[PDB]
């Protein structure tokens, strides 16, 4: 036709279509497509007329509480509309943590967290919760999943160890397989560092948080990882390089510094390693405020903030809310000549490369017919299975001579079914489930352990709830035998950091009680390893059942024995915390239980 314009035409290759855009674009344009902001501060005028590149969600973030899949949709298609109506009508890329499913969302399947999926040792099922996660998140509209975190948890008293697959970089990296799932397998041809997604119902991943989250001192959330170049290399890197081997359209940057060096100032790491000697050709994306956070105070030069970043090599900043100031700043700094032009066309040519190449020019709007894939029953199956598979047995019997109590009979006069973690969906789902910190009660659709069981048992068997059972209630009840949850609180980022890793009273006085009086099968819900001495000794059985998710029937499928138990440690569990950090090759390696350790059962 006439009125041609290259970029706009969907046959031709993606470089020629970067090269055509980025060459029309103004300065002005080329800023908006590096600036993410929060849907809280979005609206049409702020899109259009500040040329916005990107918004997100963060934790919490919804259009309202029990938002259907359309109001999503609706939300993300109203934003787009907004920047499809500028000059050039670049579409809007929309990122959210989907972490473990599409959490944020009401009725989303919400499958075991990281630490849970690395007991499996199962890549398989990894990239196909990867694939279901794609479907979710796409039901709602959006295209982009901060996801995987690819941090190797050195220390669980980081409040992040739950979002790490393993202390053993080789676990991790064998769990890149979610990648693919998120967006596609990669064509034979392919070459490493390239970004790939397949296309309307997959969605770009995020490979997080680039490097070293996992190895701050004493777990510290944020903070300092001292170590040598070979221990980072040998240690927190090796996933990235199979993150760019499967295609992972963008890389986030870490809070965390390198040997006093802030990542988000790393002009070495970020684009001396990952682009220059990886060969990524995503794009890098900051944290949530993490150029704020190069200072202390955070916030206190966000000028210098702005500089630093930009010339370490970030292309997109995750402002998310000051983006008048962002915009403003960086504006400055290029017509200053303290940013080059040459450094803003690598970040704009970065962030077109992965729209065009996802297809986002092509499927700018959300599909109505994907909807019904939120919290669809095959996903709910896979969810089920991968808890199932999570679980680590720790104890199944008091005594070498005991009868194994574990796994349990369905059918029983009566059972008692007891704990604070038994019938509470938010517990079993921890953190980055509805709410950022995660919450407690009914949150979502889900079953709960008591559900679950209720569920398993024989018709004729009686169950019995009690959250917090005296020693004398139980002696008394006429039980066969009592399954009992106890465990840590929903917790995310710095919340979780804690230098105790004692559960919450009144968990094990309960196991306590309850086991004194009958033979007791403990389900233990934590993001990480705990201190388990006290109610080891109190237990006839015990699994680490980790945070689940939302199918709480993974749990009983292993209990009453439609599963054997196949679960195995991945990460270390200590005697103390004073032994901390303590990992699979140092002197003092003197582990309760060892990295890969699990009973196992047979199916009944
Ligand atoms: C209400 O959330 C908080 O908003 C203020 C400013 O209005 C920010 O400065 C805070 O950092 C967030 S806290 C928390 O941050 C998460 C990312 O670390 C994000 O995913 C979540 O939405 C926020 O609640
Ligand atoms: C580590 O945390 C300490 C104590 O909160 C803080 O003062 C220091 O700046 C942090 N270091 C880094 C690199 O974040
Ligand atoms: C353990 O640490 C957490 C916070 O890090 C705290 O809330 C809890 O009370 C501590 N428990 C004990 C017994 O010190
Ligand atoms: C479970 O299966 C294997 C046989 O393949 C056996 O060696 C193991 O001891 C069995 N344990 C049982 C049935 O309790």
């Amino acid at each position: 036709a006439a009125d041609y314009v290259l970029y706009k035409d969907a046959t031709k290759p993606v470089e020629d279509r970067v090269a055509d855009l980025l060459g029309r674009m103004t300065l002005a344009e080329k800023i908006g497509q590096m600036t993410q902001i929060e849907r809280l501060v979005a609206t049409p005028d702020v899109l259009r007329d500040n040329f916005i590149g990107s918004l997100l969600s963060g934790g919490g973030s919804v259009p309202r509480k029990g938002a259907t899949a359309k109001e999503w949709q609706d939300m993300v298609d109203g934003f787009q509309k907004a920047c499809m109506s500028t000059r050039l009508g670049i579409p809007m890329i929309y990122g959210i943590d989907a972490v473990h499913g599409q959490n944020n969302v009401y009725g989303a399947t919400i499958f075991p967290h990281n630490v849970g999926l690395g007991a499996t040792r199962d890549p398989y099922l990894v990239k196909r919760i990867g694939e279901a996660t794609a479907l979710e998140v796409r039901a709602t509209g959006i295209q982009y999943a901060f996801a995987p975190c690819i941090a190797v948890c050195r220390d669980p008293r980081w409040g992040r160890c739950y979002e790490s697959y393993s202390e053993d970089r080789r676990i991790v990296q064998s769990m890149t397989e979610l990648i693919p799932g998120l967006q596609g397998d990669v064509p034979k041809d392919f070459t490493s560092g390239m970004p790939f997604v397949a296309g309307k119902n997959k969605v770009a991943a995020c490979a997080k948080h680039f490097v070293g989250d996992g190895g701050t001192v004493d777990g510290i959330n944020e903070n300092n990882t001292i170590i040598n170049r070979e221990g980072l290399m040998n240690i927190h890197m090796p996933a990235y390089k199979n993150a760019m081997d499967k295609g992972v359209s963008t890389v986030m940057i870490s809070y965390s510094s390198w040997n006093g060096v802030k990542m988000h100032a790393n002009q070495d790491l970020v684009t001396g390693y990952l682009k220059d000697t990886l060969k990524f050709k995503g794009f890098v994306i900051s944290d949530w405020e993490g150029i704020d956070r190069i200072t202390t105070p955070a916030g206190s030069d966000y000028s210098y903030s702005v500089k630093a970043s930009i010339l370490a090599g970030l292309d997109m900043i995750m402002v998310p809310n000051k983006y008048q100031q962002f915009i403003s700043i960086l504006t400055g700094h290029v017509n200053g000549g303290v940013i080059p032009m040459s450094r803003i066309d690598d970040a704009v040519t970065r962030i077109l490369r992965v729209k065009f190449t996802m297809g986002l020019f092509e499927n700018p709007y959300a599909d109505p017919a994907m909807a019904e894939q939120l919290g669809k029953q095959e996903h709910r199956d896979l969810a089920r299975e991968a808890a199932r598979k999570s679980l680590v047995l720790l104890k199944n019997g008091k005594t070498s001579t005991d009868a194994p109590l574990l796994p349990l009979p369905k059918k029983a006069p009566k059972i008692l079914v007891a704990g604070s973690h038994a019938d509470n969906l938010g517990y079993q789902c921890g953190g980055w489930t509805i709410e950022w910190q995660g919450d407690t009660g009914r949150t979502t659709v889900g079953t709960t352990i008591l559900e679950a069981v209720k569920a398993a048992v024989d018709p004729s068997t009686v169950v019995v709830f009690a959250e917090n059972p005296d020693a004398e209630f139980v002696k008394s009840g006429g039980f066969s035998y009592a399954i009992v949850a106890v465990g840590e609180h929903p917790y995310t980022e710095t919340k979780g950091d804690n230098l105790n890793l004692t559960i919450p009273e009144p968990g094990l006085s309960t196991v306590q009680a309850v086991c004194g009086g009958v033979r007791c099968a403990t389900v233990l819900i934590s993001g990480r390893p705990v201190v388990v001495q006290p109610l080891l000794a109190a237990s006839d059985a015990l699994v680490a059942a980790w945070l689940p998710g939302s199918e709480g029937q993974g749990v009983t499928d292993a209990l009453f024995g439609d599963f054997g138990f196949t679960g195995r440690l991945p990460r270390t569990w200590f005697k103390s915390v004073d032994q901390l950090p303590m990992n699979v090759g140092d002197a003092h390696y003197d582990p309760l239980f060892r990295l890969g350790y699990g009973l196992t059962t047979n199916a009944t």
